[PDB]
């Protein structure tokens, strides 16, 4: 979250480092957009730095009804500033980084009152 | 072929070309390295001139078996200076300007008959 991380820094060192000669190109996603056969083709070698981009489920009954959401994808239309639903009562399942940054994050946009499970 | 169009002209045209500032990428075959929802998004217009780049099929029996080519590709692979097999005798199907080509091409690589039917 932005009160953890100010975004200005990142940006500065990401500007920093890319001065040394680094060409970083956005909106381009391997496999989805270029294929990788191209990569290996075109270059002398490839590093997959990929991370880990899905949410676990709620592994529950109903888990598929609307109205339950992620928090991996909560906390990236949060950072976009995009459009988002949260109403005035929130439950946050689980006990990691993740549930608190949602908890504090959901806190900030107006949730009057939010529990952890 | 390369007896009626030497390749040295076409290359000083597109360098001449290129000189103005128009980027030529090769080795990207868009729809199999990159996608063309990626030149969709990135792009403000998109043109596709791709050609007509396939040989039709000799329509008989028998026109899979092992030793028979088509047109293109054989002329393709004359042109990339690749290793091909010709044999003695070649027998040229079509009476087109590919055919004429095919001929020729194939009289000056030490065909010692050639016939087009
Ligand atoms: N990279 C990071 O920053 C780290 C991750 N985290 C937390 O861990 C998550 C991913 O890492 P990892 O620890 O491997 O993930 P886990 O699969 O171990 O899940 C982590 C959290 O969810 C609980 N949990 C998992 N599955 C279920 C289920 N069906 N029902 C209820 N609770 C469940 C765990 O509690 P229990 O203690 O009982 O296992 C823990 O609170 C993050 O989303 C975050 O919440 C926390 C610290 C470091
Ligand atoms: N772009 C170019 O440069 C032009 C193309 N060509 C010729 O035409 C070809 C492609 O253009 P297009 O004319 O539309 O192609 P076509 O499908 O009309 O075929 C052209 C040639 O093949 C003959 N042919 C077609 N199908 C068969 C079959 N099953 N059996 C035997 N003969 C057949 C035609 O003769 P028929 O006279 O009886 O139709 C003609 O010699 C080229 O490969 C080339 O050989 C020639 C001039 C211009």
């Amino acid at each position: 979250p932005q009160y953890r991380l100010d975004k200005a820094l990142l940006d500065a060192e990401v500007a920093l480092m890319t001065k040394m000669g680094i060409e970083i190109i956005y909106n381009t996603k391997i496999g989805d957009d270029v294929s990788l056969d191209y990569l290996h083709d075109n270059y002398d070698a490839v590093f997959l730095g990929i991370g880990s981009w899905q949410s676990q489920g709620l592994r529950c009954k109903g888990e598929d009804m609307e109205g339950v959401l992620g928090g991996i994808d909560f906390l990236r239309e949060v950072t976009m500033n995009s459009n988002i639903t949260l109403g005035g009562k929130v439950l946050v399942v689980g006990g990691g980084n993740t549930a608190m940054d949602v908890a504090r994050t959901s806190k900030r946009l107006g949730a009057e009152e939010v529990t952890i499970i």
